[PDB]
């Protein structure tokens, strides 16, 4: 439909960089880049990787907060077939050691010098602080470096997304370009982001919730705001129109909102996944923001997302997590008939390439993804947990 098959991640950027070069693409606490600027810095970073001899198919581990540079690192890596491995700042050191070793990167990018030092205890690989490596990036940007393309297959890995906690064996979903682009386009065919949206994203890009707000904004030409008591003010002052939520973040917002009758009237949508949104929270969001749709979704990192409740149906089938992503199938398992509880299984161009270097774990979950969640479809195709 508007669904993208066979796509490359960095092509999203190249398109918007040319289509709307002067529109605002990324804002963080420190400034704003237009799409041109984002394209230019991503190109520069690609030349920095070339300069360092990081090759197609290799990994970089990047442990950075939500700042513009991280998005440039992401796209610059994609443009060279290099695999982006985003990790959350604040991980415990033994946890980093485990994950870095598993990811097996060519180098590691840290948030600053203190952090670069802590990383150096836990790996022998080369470690660069973003401030220092960025001085080079800016030189390269100024010299116009990195503008050339290089061969990248839609089947090449773009990202590894670690889902394992610190008490678990390291485990990342292995994400090829095609699947990412497709999933972004399929999500967007339901949610309807567009070029005058301002997306307020409080989720780290180390989680696919944030990464896909980078991608969906880039896809549509929207503006992404990379973002505590101040939350309501941030929202209203950014002019935020779209906000991905998780239930704890929604409760906080409804608590905070009673203390501010100016609200944030620009908000038109909240999109919830990761956990079940309780009715009381939904009601409070609608009351504080009657202009906004509250949209239930369900997913796993293994295929990015599984179901979305169409926005226009937000008041119906209160127990459902919605319909399959467009271009994908859900079935319940031996195919069970409607109403019959079984394992939720998923088929489509969003199902990712398995877990990185873990044939054994991959084998049990994976061309059909077995989620280990249980539920049923009703007659219409809507998905429910349990019975
Ligand atoms: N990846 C899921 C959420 C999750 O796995 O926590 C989604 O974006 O719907």
């Amino acid at each position: 439909k508007d669904l993208r098959y066979g796509g490359l991640v960095h092509d999203l950027l190249a398109d918007s960089g040319k289509a709307t070069p002067n529109s605002d693409a990324m804002e963080d606490a420190f400034g704003t880049w237009t799409y041109q600027e984002l394209l230019n810095h991503s190109q520069a970073f690609s030349a920095w990787l070339d300069g360092k001899g990081v090759a197609r198919g290799e990994r970089i581990v990047v442990q950075l907060p939500n700042i513009r540079q991280t998005v440039a690192v992401f796209y610059g890596a994609c443009r060279r077939g290099v695999v982006f491995v985003p990790l959350n700042p604040g991980m415990k050191p033994f946890h980093l050691r485990s994950v870095i070793a598993d990811a097996d990167p060519r180098l590691v990018i840290a948030e600053d010098e203190t952090a670069a030092d802590r990383l150096r205890d836990v790996t022998d690989l080369p470690v660069y602080s973003i401030d220092s490596l960025w001085a080079d990036v800016e030189r390269l940007r100024d010299a116009g470096a990195g503008a050339e393309a290089v061969e990248v297959s839609p089947e090449d890995l773009a990202v590894l997304i670690y889902t394992s906690g610190s008490t678990a064996a390291p485990k990342a979903v292995a994400c090829p370009h095609q699947q990412i682009v497709f999933a972004a386009s399929s999500i967007n065919a339901v949610l309807g982001y567009h070029a005058e949206d301002i997306v307020f994203c409080r989720m780290s890009v180390s989680w696919d919730f944030g990464l896909y707000k980078v991608l969906i904004s880039t896809l549509t030409g929207a503006k992404l705001v990379l973002a505590d008591i101040a939350l309501v003010k941030s929202l209203r002052e950014s002019g935020a129109t779209m906000m991905p939520i998780v239930p704890s973040l929604a409760s906080m917002l409804t608590t905070l909102i009673r203390r501010d009758p100016e609200g944030a009237p620009t908000l038109r949508m909240f999109t919830n996944s990761a956990a079940a949104l309780p009715q009381v929270t939904i009601d409070a969001l609608r009351s504080a923001f009657p202009g906004a749709q509250v949209v239930r979704m369900y997913g796993q990192t293994e295929c990015k997302r599984i179901s979305i409740m169409p926005p226009h149906l937000e008041h119906e089938r209160p127990d459902s997590v919605g319909l399959p992503l467009p271009g994908t199938t859900i079935e319940i398992l031996t195919l069970l008939p409607p109403g019959e509880p079984g394992e939720i299984t998923v088929t489509g161009p969003h199902v990712m390439a398995g877990y990185w270097r873990a044939p054994e774990i991959t084998a049990r979950a994976y061309m059909r993804l077995h989620t280990g969640d249980y539920g049923h479809l009703d007659e219409d195709g809507f998905l429910y947990f349990g019975g």
